[PDB]
């Protein structure tokens, strides 16, 4: 009769026949891979309902493959195995290095679709770029934690009797084809105590325009005037804010 | 052939013994009173000669000041510090003693006043002054009382350096003049131990010396996690340099 019974039985595929059990000539029936299944590139997936209620052939069309490589922040899959789906066991695909990542030599960036459906252990074929050598902040420091790879931060300090002025801190972070610091060097800027206060009846011995760190202003009494006090009073600096180390002396008479 | 009671002297008393009669040649002596004091080169005795007769004497006493009261400023000059004799009107002069220096405005003379006192004291010789006590590096002089004949002076170190020398001098006479008693201590810089290495870490730019309030930022080698502070700083624990803390660690993953 002019109708085919039901389809070909096909391994680890099912057919859509759309609630009919009878299917008339010429019908075409098209299979899908069960789960844990996918088809294999270049073969039939369908039949075809001939002359004398007859089946075209159809061969099992399905595997058995790896899932999709998993994604690397190192690497990226080269071409044409970054727009696969396909990878039976034995497949291997290759990688290229991301931005900022260059390879390392002595590694393969290949992985391999193992015989249990996973991809072989990873290495790091792929390794971090490396930022230029920060160098040196005069009057400050520069902290180092972690290496100057991609993705390192380092932060900036001055010395006591300075202030830092600009960025405390830079990040190696990807610049282009490159990897770059995020901000430049900043500064360490003297700090200055605020003008040495004047005493009656006394002078100071020649002051100076700008006091620093540890500088000292000496005092004298005028003639006739005792001295009651420290001879001296030099700069203290803490939390960048310069201050005396204490009153000035007084000049008593008579 | 004896005498009687000698010549009664005004300002002046003899000395009888509790007699009242004297042997020729008998010689009395008198002592003037009270506020009185005897004329170089006068008279003070009379003598019991013939006839019964005493020697004549006159008036030897002069109203006088005493002697001049200590000064510790000065002394009297000579012939004045060898003198007992000051009537109304006698002026004697003062010199400088040590460690005093003249006040040239003013005078060291001293008067004796009609009251038998002697005239208002200045200060015509005041006290020396020793030099300039100078500086010292890293550490500071406290003048409390001035810098003159007698005055103590202290030393001390700032923070992150120690005191070697003396902790104060006085100023002292010394020979012809006044000098500080010791000579000023130096202020010398503090050091801390180096600083302790750390395993699978490194210390970022050593230095060969620290300081007070330096610092010594470590970092862990790559495949090691710090535990502990990144870096610590050179406290000083009086007078020695000690750091502020254990540094980190440094632990393998």
């Amino acid at each position: 009769m002019q109708d085919c019974g039901l389809p070909p039985d096909v391994p680890n595929a099912q057919p859509a026949l759309e609630g009919r059990t009878s299917f008339p000539e010429d019908t075409v029936i098209t299979y899908k891979c069960e789960e844990s299944f996918v088809k294999i590139p270049g073969e039939k997936d369908s039949v075809i309902c001939l002359k004398g209620s007859q089946w075209s052939d159809i061969e099992e069309f399905c595997n058995r493959s790896c899932e999709v490589p998993t994604r690397l922040n190192s690497a990226s899959l080269k071409q044409p195995y970054i727009t696969q789906n396909y990878f039976p066991v034995g497949t291997v695909v290759e990688y290229e290095c991301r931005p900022g990542y260059r390879r390392e030599p002595s590694l393969s960036p290949k992985l391999t679709c193992l015989q249990n459906l996973k991809w072989s252990t990873a290495v790091e074929f792929c390794k971090k770029k490396s930022c230029p050598n920060p160098g040196e902040i005069r009057n400050g420091q520069i902290d180092v934690p972690g290496g100057i790879l991609f993705g390192a931060t380092i932060s900036f300090s001055c010395n006591t009797g300075y202030k830092l002025f600009g960025s405390t801190s830079s990040f190696c972070l990807i610049s282009g084809s490159s990897v770059q610091w995020s901000d430049p060097l900043p500064e360490c800027r003297e700090i200055y105590c605020p003008a040495p206060p004047q005493i009656d009846n006394g002078i100071i011995q020649g002051e100076r325009d700008h006091y620093g760190y540890r500088q000292s202003v000496t005092y004298a009494c005028n003639k006739g005037f005792t001295m009651i006090g420290e001879h001296s009073i030099y700069c203290t600096v803490n939390n960048d804010e310069g201050e005396w180390s204490g009153p000035p002396p007084e000049c008593r008479g008579c």
